[PDB]
């Protein structure tokens, strides 16, 4: 009996970019939860969430998987502000190796297209 207003007054961010879609949501969660954590050892916030909200946004956000996007992003944003998404789908396909090496190993063997 005291607590009617949101909790979000916090950190009162700005969000007007991406946000078109939903990469608001990626945007805030990236920025409110890096951000409120700590604001003198931040390892680029502004840096951190505009250079990966490109990648798990590339084409499986909402006309794919709107499920896995959420669960993938949301959950997994703790990888993600480390490296990157091992493809919450295809990790099946090949998550048994590290494909760190077959990166560009083997399609540098003719990555181009004639």
């Amino acid at each position: 009996g005291s607590h009617m207003p949101r909790n979000s007054k916090n950190d009162g961010v700005d969000t007007a970019i991406y946000h078109h879609k939903l990469r608001d949501q990626v945007l805030k969660a990236l920025y409110d939860v890096l951000a409120k954590e700590s604001e003198h050892p931040p390892q680029s916030i502004l840096h951190t969430a505009k250079a990966i909200e490109s990648e798990m946004n590339k084409v499986n956000n909402c006309d794919t998987n709107e499920a896995a996007y959420k669960a993938r992003y949301r959950i997994i944003y703790s990888n993600v502000i480390s490296k990157n998404n091992p493809d919450l789908k295809h990790k099946i396909a090949n998550g048994d190796i590290t494909p760190e090496f077959l990166a560009t190993c083997d399609a540098k063997d003719l990555a181009p297209a004639p």
